[PDB]
């Protein structure tokens, strides 16, 4: 036997202490997505690139910390409550972490060394998880960054890389036929693919028929 | 060190798997929404020449069907991850919140407790894990019931009914206050709230209207 | 076969298909002609002799018995879904007043191999031109818009009786849809149009109520 | 008179019914997507042995024979153009998939009855699972597309024969549709694409020529 | 003929084309002043109408000058031409002329009694006509007029003219469900009617059930 | 007059007007299927050109019995009301001719000559007359027609015609820059022009660096 | 000059142009967060005298900012940089009017709305009140008080609105006058008529109660 | 005193009509504006097809006497102090100028007008002056339009069989790409004409590449 205004007046805790919660989480992804920018920049320059990929990863530190400091504000098991706070940053964050590997590597990033460079867990072992859903937006983005960086690289003299970023774009594309999207995120930017793939196969045409 | 093919091949395995389980949890969400229809219409027909006992006792027979669904949907997912899904059963959850406070309501004239209506769905509270009732979709539900209230309390007069307009009218004026309370901020939420200022100004006409007859 | 060749095949198929659609347009022109001239003749209800109006109607639909078997003539019965768009709003349209005629005759709900009878169609048990589930149901819907407009001009009309009997027809449609489990978006939309007419027509009943009718 | 609330638990079958239908082609149609999809990587291949992928590709097909069947059941053959459009998307893309075989094979533009054949489906004489015209004819615009990609990867493989091919093969393919008197927006949007197919693969040319080749 | 020699004398033609275009404007410019004049004055009922029916109809006189004047600018047989230069105004005079008549006589002015206002020729006469599709347009906004009307109509303690509005919007109603549409503006704008008819309506039954 | 027989009146000439409408369509169906037979026929030059252009003058014979027709359809003083439904094909007709002249004579079809290969008048005769706007849209057409040309021609092996079509398309747009445009969907597709004139200067430089 | 020398050069001028610009903002976020809170107190409406002076009192506020804001521009060069403060000037003509109306029931003239800012007539040179500007303030008014008749009904004074459908039908017959040209301007008086129609439609609902 | 609504309006129908009467008078006085630059442009643009250059050159500044004439014709149509209130009437225009004024001299010199020189070639005054000045925008707008025009010419110059100008045009289009990479942009139309440079650089810079790889 609880009054409406007892009732309400209980609901009210609730209700601050959630709020107070999200934006504790919010101040600090603030602090995530300036060194997520400090990171863009830095690796945009390359449009010495060891040097670049050495700098960058002395900033993956910094998310380091930030991400266990993230950690510190919400309770683990409610992940997905709170999980579109930091959607859109931890997406670029796959992102960047996937564009140093392919600079130094010429390869695509595991997921699970994505964890590994961020602070993060991996699926069996509970605890800030990295979705598969944001992984594959961040290859996505990835692809969008390479067949820009193709563009530039001939603008700058490199002839050679462009046709390592066709087969690379060429084997993501033919990865994502394999999967059947659901998600209308990311289908949708799953359709932005295709014109990445158009353009730098257009690239690397154009050096094949140049001198002839 | 896989390759591309290698590490998509992986993911599909993933894909696959979380698609079946929300597959799974579709239909067990039709079964669910729809005794909830069945729970409305029945609850409904008040709304008539309006035995609200009985009403009130073939309806939570029904919830027998609820309690029934919501156990077989535990089953279709890993309990940890009930955030992740929510979204599948978010309205019929809320719809259920507003039959079990509608069905209550009914009995007592008094807005059933969260943990009451958790009771009656065969669902567990806060301290105990597992399928939990979210503060926003007990709230959802109450703001359903306001604007149910408001158009009982317009069919009340018709059906010859003139004290219970004045009954819903306090009850309305009360949930008012509880919701000044709160600081919303949720944006579903605070769209909703904005509905029920046109509820209680509803019933405040009802009341007055009846205040100058005679 | 050449690709040219494989073309001049195919020019010859769509020519064909586009003829039959012409020669449908101009057939539900007619209809639609009709059904409008139905409309205005059955709309002056809204002043206040409906008998009388409800007679003049079901004339006009010897008009669409007519109409509907030339239909009929203009493309083969089996493909009755390839060209069913064209006549789908008229459909609708007739639907809608077949069902008004009999709400004013009897204050009933048409049934739907009624409406068929009316039309000049037939029902499913007997192959060649049918009426859709999902057409039948969207004519009620139109119906219970124009009902829920009724009641109100009944009131202006100085008739205190027949709102009261339209809340309870439109709360019995409301219930019946509440049974299916509407999946067409089109035909979702248009019930949530319904919920409206409800309140409309129940708020008309308490105006009268409250003061005494 | 069958009152409202008997008349709605009748359609309330009848929709539940055909709602099932709905969701048993549904699943049908994944089965298909997928084995389209795998036919596609299959054939994407070629961008970068041609007739391995051909017979490859064609056993596949297999798996589309028997998944077309498997659908033919789940639905009263009359009633094709009612579910028409669950499978639309699929259809067109085996008809390209078909097309695509058959050109690499035979540089030709399959006939439709081939592409009949391919699937294990009926053509329009035989009654039952039909390939429409205007499916066919975006599965070849789909084809020209691939082909025109195809010309420019065939150029930096070092292929400079095969891009002339596919200029002469779209442009009897261009020659082909301005017979047409198209009629349907998908499709004559999709028609609008062609010209930019047509443009790209006259400028790979263009660049081979004045290069020498 | 060069191309030289063909272009400059094209430019000959649209020059000429380019100044009528401008005369045209110039006299539209008036018309509209003449008739938002005659739209405040009528407007003022929403608050002695025989007083404004004629202060109105002296004011159409001003209208045929500037129609007359109209008629100089161009020529007649090309009306078509250059009808959308005054397709605005045109049918705001067909809704002033008709609201004046429907003050005075609570009727539909007939389209034949409308050219006659403005100074304007009858179908069976040339030179400057008025089309059927901008006489309908006329009528659409006087639906809508006629409707706010009804409303001010109760406010100012008339209550017995909402009544004639209800009945003469449903007349027109009726009468465009004979027409079979195929404009699309036209079909956009007797989309509207519907609306008028649902107010109007409605303010009636508002007075009936108080008894009035 | 009742409202009723007011509208009644109405949907009499909305009628009319309507079957003057469908009556056109009908016959611009055939002279849009004569149009694009013609240009199949033209469009052979992409791979004996005088043989064509003959092939193609008798097919003007059969628009010319088209567009006799068509005068039957309306009143001849109302050209501008249906103007419409024939403003895509008129222009495609434009485009058709002057292409024709051009491959025969290497030059601008005077717009009426235009007028003389169509069986239509010219602006002082009365009587279905050719737009001005109508014959630039037409001569626009014909510039993107030339500057494919241009490119296939190359691949034929003629590199002459390149230089031609060059210093033509050149003159063209020396005689847009003279008039001074005003109707938006000429200026739209006066902007195409540019890369036409970028398209055929470029495929010169190519033959130029090369010796032809 | 050689190029890269006349490059260097226009450096300066746009570097010192965008420090204009940059000092602008810092003033106008001031005035906009003035401005909100002369908003946020008059819209307690929804006592009226005190309310009116506490308004005024703030308005103190906006003539040393706006004096502020003359020293970080020449003068001369109003129009360039106009675009970064058209908001907020029109917000604070619409509350200056608003203030106005509560007081007076009558419509704010544009020379008293200068001298309630600070600024200068037309005749003085140093910053002006746009014609538009004023305009826009006065249309942002009418939202306001149509607003404002819904609300006064729900306090229970059923007088009020009257006056306010007297005003705007004024305000209506007034911009009727006009012939406007400026789009943004046009596109805001097509707005009026809703605010018009729905304060006439709350009297409407009054003389018919009940 | 103190006035009515009516009152009010009427006052301020008389100031819109008045400023509607400004930006009429300008028009007239652009489109002329207008005609006189098109017929520069098509007079200077003869050089795509070039060995008679400084004659056009001439003929060229002699039609600035006329766009001087609009121009001081145009200060007359409005308040000096209120340029950027009817900025955007000749903005068009006098980005075309700058552009036109630029490639005489491009041709005459082969170096970049200064703004200060173009503001004498149009009759304009300078920043120091007051009365109707050259924004810095409007100045590179017509520096970015004068690029595209080199391109072009680059490419049509070697058609003609000139094989030197291409390399002088090349080392200019790359001075003035380091020239706009020190200046921060900020206007968002400017940063999209900038975006359009990068087209010319590229395209002058492979037809240096053609004329190398066959020795020249």
């Amino acid at each position: 036997s609880m009054s409406v205004s007892e009732i309400f007046v209980e609901l009210q805790g609730f209700l601050a202490a959630e709020q107070d919660i999200r934006e504790e989480i919010r101040k600090v992804v603030q602090s995530l997505e300036q060194t997520a920018r400090e990171i863009l920049t830095l690796l945009q320059g390359v449009h010495d690139i060891p040097k670049r990929c050495l700098k960058a990863r002395e900033h993956f530190g910094t998310v380091k910390t930030h991400l266990t400091s993230l950690k510190t504000k919400f309770p683990a098991e409610q992940y997905y409550r709170f999980h579109e706070h930091w959607r859109f940053v931890l997406q670029r964050l796959v992102f960047l972490a996937a564009f140093v590997v392919y600079l130094e590597t010429e390869t695509l990033v595991t997921r699970e060394a994505v964890t590994e460079i961020l602070g993060i867990e991996p699926d069996r072992e509970k605890g800030f998880h990295l979705d598969v859903e944001d992984y594959l937006s961040g290859v996505l983005i990835l692809a969008s960054e390479l067949s820009r960086l193709s563009v530039n690289s001939v603008t700058a003299g490199d002839y050679s890389r462009p046709l390592h970023i066709s087969t690379f774009i060429n084997e993501l594309d033919s990865g994502f036929r394999l999967l059947n999207l659901k998600n209308d995120s990311l289908r949708k930017r799953y359709d932005g693919l295709k014109y990445d793939v158009k353009k730098v196969e257009e690239v690397v045409y154009d050096l094949s028929i140049r001198g002839f």
